[PDB]
């Protein structure tokens, strides 16, 4: 439990300034360096390589304890382990030899460039077109590049073009933050998250070598059609997603119960003494820890078989399907309690609760109602019932 | 239909400015004196007196427009009707005489200082010294002062001390804002409704004349015991509330369905073309429109009620009781509507609703989530429930 | 007020034996007659004609509290003015001239024979063939024929076959429920709704006369897709279901008021000394009767529409769309309503009121569970965001 | 595996015969036999006492699994296990060294009289008179006495009356059925939970020998009011209740989507070609289907530490608080999931899935009415909210 503490200590000490960092926004420097420190961004690194040599519980354990005191530093923290899981995946013997040890030494916090700002979330444009030697040039911008300010390496995706092996083939690389021709656009300005710096990211003529590829260029499109094990990704990473908000849940509720305890005033109108005594109070505490309790529970099962499935060489189509299923549900449980508990919490608090902004509570409401927004929280629904009624798993990609 | 359009006028054009204006918080000047300019401060006033003569469901229409448009404008325009009917129905027919005339023809803004900040609500410490010559000194600072700036006039309360005649007894005047010795603070910085000037107000051994008191100390509470005419007040105020969260609701429904059909981009992964085809963006906003509607047919209903016992010379515990009844059924469904429309609206136009901190849709959710906590919704639903279940009216007071 | 006093009086003498009568199932012949006896069923025929000359308003009110106190009559008592709707939308002057005197004279009591158990619900057929001077022949079967046991009329569709004419053409009649070749087959046995005979007809060469016929085959088809008069028929019938629902939750809002104040024990455990005291009761009592009101008030409103419309010479697209959309609204709001209430009043009871059955409260979940699948409620939300997103009224047809 | 697998077989004999079994009421005594035969009453007897040494995570899933096909023979199942854990906790090595081995031989399937029909829960009045041998004598009657019928024992609690060494102590005896005054008096008549046979039980100068008693008079109230192992009855208890719940919310998924598959029909006027691709059925089996996984997931974890405990010498407050609040917060989350589900499936099958009384579907909401409310959920959501808010664990008792 170690690495649990030292987690627990980190967080302690981003909840004494969160308040006025989230309100400048920008990049949370300070607080990047500290979780550098602690070696937590080693937790799934081998000792024999120079990390912790931790598992995926603690991770997610981890991530939901800093998420509960800034939402934007777990999520930067945790986007880094979606990433470290990506690179694991893919990286060959020599990259882990290389990278691992290097990770360790230079304390790399991982960032990416991924998603697109196009019609849809399937318009593709950033371009791999090869180069001699094997390499390829990176052209075009990429959006909600989380982690992207301060970030050591970006795990990157392209589409292929103008290749003789194959055009729209997806190639993933490592590389370096500030190679030639990487312009981080700063231009995050965001409801909540304010720190995660999600901004877009413009590649100009940027040189991408072999060594620094994630697999042959379309290798993700058959480990994820194949169920090989990189499949693990999509349901890795939206628990991830599921534990940064059952970590602003709990930390919304806590925040909640300590102003009522020391702050709220009863509603002597109805003849309560005390507040903390009051039924409806003492209700709205008790329907959202106990949907929390529930949820956190079922969270760190999923967590366990995430564990289980990571340490096996294969995982069936089925064996996939069913954890998919499992994340799918532990997100859509967790999106609807943090989304209904951060704005009705005020209840249980009273007014004087909004009458002073500086208080803050709504961060966490503006944090989880941003991030919640990641994926469609409709569509995940829409692939349970699939599962449910037609006997149908979702279909392997970046989403599901 | 004449005083609807200049509502609707002035709601226009306080949309153009609202999310720059409500950043800076402070006192919407401008905004206020087009109101003065329109007229609409006077629909109450009977034509004899130069008002407009217009009906409470006149002026609740015109409440919950301009509240679409700029929720502290709406407030500030209902409280000032709720200062209003406290005047109406506790001043002397020779009092109107000369005041009504007056706000006429200096075109008054009414203002608000009554709550205070203590152990609970009620407990009231700005007291009310009597002067030989039946004047009256007001001494302590009130808290929630709503729109206690700029005001032409402020309805102020206080409870009597070093009274022979019987100390904690309440008094209630109308007195100038400049009146010497009193000090609006200024001091309001609050999450949502944040140009409603709601802070506090000092008063230094503040001369409360004769001819400006509203009955006589104690009559107030002497009403509420006995339910008659001047108990109105509750009902009405706690309808004008309920004006707020519907427009609120309805401003934040059309905000987004713009966003929608401009903005947002179709989930092509799972098929769809057009967001606004989308089968979960249709059910969100049919959901919310659905109980808009009804929730907005069956508020004028109410209203028109209000209007029947206002014009009533005597009315009944019967007949207020009831009428508190359907007010509190009303708020409590724009209440529960409100809250969940401003948050769950994000889910139906996609994460660059939340992702751009500057379109500024969280100011409806902020709006409505500060302003639903002024008296606790439980309560309401409570009460209710003690009619439904126990034939028993809700006890009359300042909040029920 | 006459008339609803006289439903009143009914609905009174209704719930006495309710309990009983529905567990029986089949025809509730005793109170067909008395409400034939009443007179209300020619609530909508002028007093020239016999009739009680009275308003929409009145027969919606009729029918919520008739269903008040007994679904199954109140469903009966609607759909009879359903069937009566659409016959004057469409009947010639001289078929009003002679039906609706003998529709006094005789008591009529309408029944249909409509819908069809099919592949879907657009799946006709039930066929018209020409028959010589114009006369037709119906063959096949009907399903869902409300009140089609004892019914003086049947409102009986069919598809033109074999027609010189245009095949696939809808015809509607209004025929004697015992001509030749007209089988009710009395196979209603279901969950709720339990007396209103809703099973299968089976007409085998059953003729249908000209001066029977409603409209030419193919108007209705026009007369909804046009918005012309008739188009009213479909929110003025889906205003019906409303009023039932909402004449449920009161129903069963009231019958467990009377168990929580006679029968229901104090949760002694929580120190609690009377039920009727119990804040969680006392809150669920409050959350259903609050919504109740407001959907009430609001039915009101949207009762008023139908008659101003009703007394039009034209109704525009906009005028039926808006109605319809309010009439979906409410529609939405009573079916969440009763649902809800029916099913959670339980927890305001106590195990007592489920641990014997013959209380039987269940009777309400029942009746509402099963009306209220008539045609899917998430179709009217999509209906009614189609229109608050698009601006699209819905298109007329026989559900909406 | 061995045992569940036992357990699925049952359950699918059960499933086969259930609808037309509960119609009837009584006792299910070919099923009760069936059980004997299986030998899963003993799954917590150790294999050194003839039993099959299992643990609690095993029993709440048999529970779980059989009460998905039958909720009475669940319930009677789960209460087996209550009074076993009953009789484990207060029973002398020597009482449990001769009484299981007799249980495994003779396959006794144990029923309870405990809960009475006072004035509250707390109002005891079936008493036990001291006989001068250190016998006592019985008189009363008892409510609610689930499995009292073909019981080969009861567990029965009384208070001490006419006792030198103090009256009102409770005293718990393990009888058989057939003892001289013991009257099982058949009088269960339920909405749902129909074959539980829990009517009363009267008592007429009841013989109870010194050996089976279990523990010394007050000794249950001694062990609640110190939180000592022996309170963990409750929460054991209260999980067996929280997995029929689970239970019977899978089974009603299952049935659901089974119509859904087969017999639903497309709503083809908004131009769906299959119910099993419709977006709103989608959805409703993805929303329930979710909170059933997380449940589900939940309810495993809490399980096991049952048996930690379960197996500990020593139990601490804390310990038993901390699982008590555990189990109090699945047991809301799965009440909500059932009685939600098991009524808003009907959406998801249309209007022919209830307007066949014959499908049957409602049996699920009717045992899940009926059960729920065996004590509130407003006071489990309270004690989780006391608790949360003010870290205090709830009281034991036979409810918390
Ligand atoms: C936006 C807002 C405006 C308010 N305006 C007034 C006001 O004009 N006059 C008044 O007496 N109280 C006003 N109140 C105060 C409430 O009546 C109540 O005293 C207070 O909100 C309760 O505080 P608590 O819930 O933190 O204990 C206002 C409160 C809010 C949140
Ligand atoms: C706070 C936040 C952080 C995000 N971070 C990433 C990221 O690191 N990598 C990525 O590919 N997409 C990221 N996304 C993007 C989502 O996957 C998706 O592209 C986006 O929410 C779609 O926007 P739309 O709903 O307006 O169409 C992020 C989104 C949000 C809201
Ligand atoms: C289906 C059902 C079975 C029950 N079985 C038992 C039982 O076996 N033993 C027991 O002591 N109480 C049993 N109870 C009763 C509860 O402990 C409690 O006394 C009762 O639900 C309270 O009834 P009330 O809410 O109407 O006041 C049962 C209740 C129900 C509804
Ligand atoms: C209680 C009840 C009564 C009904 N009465 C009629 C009726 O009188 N005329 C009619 O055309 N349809 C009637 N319907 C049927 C609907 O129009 C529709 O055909 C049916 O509810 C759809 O069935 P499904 O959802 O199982 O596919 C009734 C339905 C119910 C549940």
């Amino acid at each position: 439990h170690r690495a649990l503490d030292v987690a627990t200590e980190l967080a302690k000490t981003f909840r004494v300034t969160v308040r006025e960092r989230e309100r400048a926004g920008g990049t949370p420097k300070a607080e990047r360096d500290a979780i550098r420190r602690s070696g937590l961004l080693t937790l799934l690194i081998s000792k024999e390589r120079g990390g912790l040599g931790e598992s995926w519980p603690t991770v997610y354990e981890a991530i939901a304890e800093i998420a509960s005191a800034d939402a934007s530093l777990g999520h930067l923290f945790g986007y880094h382990f979606s990433n470290f899981a990506y690179v694991d995946l893919f990286a060959s013997p020599e990259q882990k030899a290389r990278w691992y040890p290097q990770a360790v030494r230079e304390r790399w916090f991982l960032g990416n460039a991924s998603s697109e700002n196009n019609a849809h979330v399937l318009d593709w444009r950033v371009t791999a077109t090869p180069l001699p030697d094997g390499s390829y040039e990176i052209n075009g911008t990429k959006a909600f590049c989380s982690g992207s300010a301060d970030a050591d390496r970006l795990l990157v995706f392209a589409v292929t073009s103008r290749d003789p092996n194959g055009d729209g083939r997806i190639v993933a690389a490592l590389i370096p933050s500030d190679r030639a021709g990487v312009q981080v656009n700063g231009d995050w300005d965001s409801l909540g998250m304010r720190q995660t710096d999600s901004g877009s990211v413009t590649f100009s003529g940027v040189v991408v070598y072999p060594d620094e590829l994630l697999g042959t260029p379309g290798q993700v499109t058959d480990a994820f059609a194949s169920g090989s094990k990189p499949s693990l990704w999509t349901p890795i990473t939206q628990l991830i997603f599921t534990h940064l908000y059952l970590g602003i849940a709990r930390g919304a509720l806590e925040e909640a119960a300590h102003y009522s305890r020391s702050h709220s005033r009863p509603f002597t109108l109805a003849g309560v003494e005390k507040a903390t005594e009051d039924p409806y109070v003492l209700a709205i505490y008790g329907e959202f820890a106990a949907q929390l309790q529930v949820a956190e529970a079922g969270a760190r099962e999923v967590a366990l078989r995430v564990q289980e499935l990571w340490e096996r060489n294969h995982v069936t189509p089925e064996q996939r399907g069913q954890l998919m299923v499992q994340v799918a549900s532990a997100k859509i449980v967790a999106t609807r309690l943090v989304i209904e508990l951060t704005s009705r919490l005020y209840e249980a608090m009273g007014a004087r609760a909004a009458a002073s902004r500086q208080f803050g509570f709504d961060r966490f409401w503006r944090d989880a109602r941003t991030h919640t927004l990641h994926d469609p929280v409709a569509y995940k629904i829409r692939e349970v019932g699939n599962w449910f009624l037609n006997h149908r798993f979702p279909t392997p990609s970046f989403y599901s």
